[PDB]
């Protein structure tokens, strides 16, 4: 599984095709397409891997729903090329069913990467409220790779697996109950997330009591 010897990426592309609806005072609805982003990720590193797609690729195309699927598969290709050998995924987990077939397709000179689905719960989409991915992705002007520790400094005293499950539960909550799970993040008057890190600053005590909370918010 997880946590051996193979590089192992996750990918969603839940949110690469993002619209916003609007009643215009005609009465007809609008769908403006906003920036939307690849989440690529390395679950025992912590490594993400950020596509930023822009609003432009979509051109004047149609049925962008399926059409995302395929730029996804695309870029994640895009990805493995520029990268040397020795860093290339062994496996793929798709977060989404759709991905399987064009992934299967942009990967055919990549015999050596093994493509499957999942039905775990892993939503980036949760991201899109963290301040510091929503704003990047919001604000983009052109499409761009940004690289990011999504565990900050937790190798230092816990497990990748330990890691990984901390960070699914925070996801989970934070997608469940945004409101609610920022507030379970942020136990002390004094609780702050450093410049360069995703999730607050806490102690160990700190951890534990907010593993359990988010734990409740997910099963309510
Ligand atoms: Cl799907
Ligand atoms: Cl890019
Ligand atoms: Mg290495």
């Amino acid at each position: 599984e997880l946590f051996s010897n193979q590089i192992i990426w996750f990918v969603d592309d839940t949110n690469v095709y993002r619209v916003t609806y609007h009643k215009t005072f005609e009465g007809n609805l609008t769908t403006k397409p906003i920036n939307g982003a690849i989440f690529i990720f390395n679950p025992r590193t912590g490594q993400l891997f950020l596509k930023i797609i822009h609003t432009s690729v979509w051109a004047g195309q149609k049925r962008l729903g399926q059409l995302a699927k395929w730029k996804t598969a695309e870029e994640v290709a895009a990805l493995i090329r520029s990268l040397p050998v020795e860093e290339q995924p062994k496996q793929i987990i798709v977060t989404r069913k759709g991905m399987l077939d064009p992934l299967e397709v942009h990967l055919l000179d990549f015999p050596n990467i093994v493509i499957k689905g999942s039905e775990l719960q892993l939503p980036f989409q949760a991201c899109l409220k963290v301040e510091k991915f929503g704003d990047l992705i919001l604000k983009a002007t052109e499409p761009q790779m940004v690289l990011f520790n999504l565990y900050d400094d937790w190798l230092k005293t816990i497990s990748s697996y330990t890691a990984f499950s901390r960070l699914i539960l925070i996801l989970r909550a934070l997608h469940v109950n945004n409101d609610r799970a920022k507030v379970i993040l942020k136990p002390d008057k004094t609780t702050i997330t450093e410049p360069h890190h995703i999730w607050p600053t806490l102690t160990d005590e700190e951890w534990i009591k907010v593993e359990v909370q988010l734990k409740d918010l997910i099963l309510a």
